[PDB]
């Protein structure tokens, strides 16, 4: 077969069981799979016996990338797969995809210099708005934040009760946000879809509170979904009886 293969149905089990990483280079058109697989062949030439290297369908397969921890929707991309520890290395997809740039990631991969990605919107830049969002990459400094009560909304955006949900959360946001309480609570929501995060959940919405000092029980709320037994709710759980 060519040192750089074609990732599909046929040949992915075989991938996965060859027990060395996978590079995917992903690309909508066959004309881009080729050129991307001739401007990286001296890569996967060095890397033989160590990294396999694939190109992927995008157009058929891009819903894969999401498994890669790339973004849905933004090709071409590239992005390696640790198969037996189950690690994913996205390379940024703003960036361009060069020999000098994927010939460096890789290195600094097998340097074993790379962190191994996550699921995750990016930070927001500003806190901005009375309801917090939580990105996985903030879920710690601000779920489990032990000097606040945090209630954290889990949602889908694809769900209709949480959107439904949508303006009285953010009315109860709001009124927390100008309240004596400000400096204490939280109300918090994170797209559960796009993140990944600790909680195990079932259905969305889930709402929880994490209470200031007892974020090992958190608590489910169970109630109306009405901003005053939401308000309720917070008072009766949390540490600071708002």
């Amino acid at each position: 077969s060519p040192l750089i293969g074609e990732i599909g149905p046929e040949t992915y089990s075989d991938y996965m069981s060859a027990g060395i990483p996978l590079a995917y280079i992903f690309a909508e058109t066959a004309e881009e799979r080729k050129e991307l697989s001739d401007k990286l062949k001296p890569i996967a030439e060095a890397q033989r016996g160590v990294i396999n290297f694939g190109t992927i369908d995008a157009k058929a397969f891009g819903a894969h990338a999401g498994n890669l921890n790339l973004k849905t929707d933004k090709f071409p991309a590239f992005a390696i797969q640790e198969v037996a520890k189950n690690q994913k290395f996205p390379f940024d997809q703003e960036k361009e995809i060069t020999f000098e740039a994927i010939k460096a990631f890789v290195d600094d991969f097998v340097a074993g210099k790379i962190e191994p990605s996550i699921k995750s919107e990016p930070i927001p830049e500003k806190q901005e708005g009375p309801v917090t969002v939580v990105v996985a990459k903030n879920y710690n400094e601000i779920v489990l934040d032990d000097t606040k009560d945090v209630l954290i909304e889990f949602y889908a955006p694809w769900c209709g009760h949480c959107k439904a949900l949508a303006p009285k959360y953010e009315e109860l946001g709001a009124l927390y946000a100008k309240s004596e309480f400000k400096d204490r609570v939280v109300i918090a929501k994170v797209d559960a879809t796009a993140n990944d995060v600790p909680d195990e959940i079932q259905g969305f919405p889930t709402i929880k509170l994490y209470p200031a000092g007892a974020k090992g029980q958190p608590v489910t709320y169970s109630g109306s979904r009405t901003v005053e037994d939401l308000i309720k709710f917070i008072a009766e759980n949390g540490k600071y009886k708002a």
